[PDB]
């Protein structure tokens, strides 16, 4: 049993970004995600999540 | 049993970023993320996340 | 039982980051995360987490 | 039982990071997490966080 | 049972940082994590966090 000699899993490669200006706000009253940039996961026997929000959660 | 000679998992490689201007503003009353960058997770028998919001949780 | 020769696991390579001018303001009355950068984490038989914002928990 | 000659896990590698200019502000009432940069975390049989908020837990 | 002639597990490799110039404020009444840089931790058989904040814990 063999895994492979150049083997990649959950990559990110080679990303360039700019803002040559930004403006941005936000407001929240009682889940935001913003921004989440060049992110790379790899999960085993359990479970995965990268940009996960959730107002709120009762029982 | 054998893995491989060059094996990448989870892996961030070679990230540039430039803000040549920027304002932000955030405001919050009772979860906010934001600017999450360049970023490399494994996880093994177990659960993972990289950006997560929750409001509140209430039981 | 062997693991491979050059193995990479959770990792950041090679980040530039620059803001040539910024201004950034919070305001928080009650959770906020901002400018993670370049991080790397591995997790075994445990969960993991890298920007988590959790506004309150009620129990 | 072997493990891999060159083997990196929880790794950051050549982080570079300007800020030619910047303002930052933070207010907070009764969780602000801000600026982590080029970070590197292992764990084992056990949890790991990085970046993490809570506004408060009450029970 | 061997483990990996050259072996790295939570490593931070090859910083720089500037800031030609910055101003920086925080207010907080009744937690601040902020500036949080080029850090490197593992842990086995136990937890491990690296910026966290709560605002309060109430019981």
């Amino acid at each position: 049993l063999y895994v492979g000699s150049k083997t990649k899993e959950g990559v990110v490669h080679g990303v360039a970004t700019v803002a040559e200006k930004t403006k941005e706000q936000v407001t929240n009253v009682g889940a935001v995600v913003t921004g989440v940039t060049a992110v790379a996961q790899k999960t085993v026997e359990g479970a995965g999540s990268i940009a996960a929000a959730t107002g709120f959660v009762k029982k």
